[PDB]
């Protein structure tokens, strides 16, 4: 699938919004995804006995990791689908490390979308839904081929 150059506007126009406060969009997306999906918090093992959101909340460990996947999908995102050798280290370790399946990273693409629509609303109308849901597509199908190249497709 291709992104057209206006859709990649769109995608890269919000992210400049969240690119201001990275550390309060990772807290908010990582809370996010284990308020809906708590079976992802067992996979951290800093993080998998936070009992509550204000634990979660307090959690330095857990803002860690919102900076980092944050920082990592933006610089994603900023190569405008030509991510290949940003998605190998990435395939890897998630595959064959941390044993993330594909439906996981679904998990985790709502929830950006989810924080994006109430954080950014005035940047965040349907057609930059849409093309963030297109980009977002666009890299879960990528490491989804790149899992099965590494033996995992999971
Ligand atoms: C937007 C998608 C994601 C991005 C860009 C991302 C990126 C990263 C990065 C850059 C690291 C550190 C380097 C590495 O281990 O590769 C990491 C570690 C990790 N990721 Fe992700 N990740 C994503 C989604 C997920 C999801 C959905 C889960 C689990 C439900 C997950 C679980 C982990 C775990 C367990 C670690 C190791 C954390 C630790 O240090 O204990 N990742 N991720």
């Amino acid at each position: 699938m291709v992104l057209s150059e206006g859709e990649w506007q769109l995608v890269l126009h919000v992210w400049a919004k969240v690119e201001a406060d990275v550390a309060g969009h990772g807290q908010d997306i990582l809370i996010r995804l284990f308020k809906s999906h708590p079976e992802t918090l067992e996979k951290f093992d800093r993080v998998k006995h936070l009992k509550t959101e204000a634990e979660m909340k307090a959690s330095e460990d857990l803002k860690k990791h919102g900076v980092t996947v944050l920082t990592a999908l933006g610089a994603i995102l900023k190569k405008k689908g030509h991510h290949e050798a940003e998605l190998k280290p990435l395939a890897q370790s998630h595959a064959t490390k941390h044993k993330i399946p594909i439906k996981y990273l679904e998990f985790i693409s709502e929830a950006i979308i989810h924080v994006l629509h109430s954080r950014h609303p005035g940047n965040f109308g349907a057609d930059a839904q849409g093309a963030m849901n297109k980009a977002l597509e666009l890299f879960r199908k990528d490491i989804a081929a790149k899992y099965k190249e590494l033996g995992y497709q999971g």
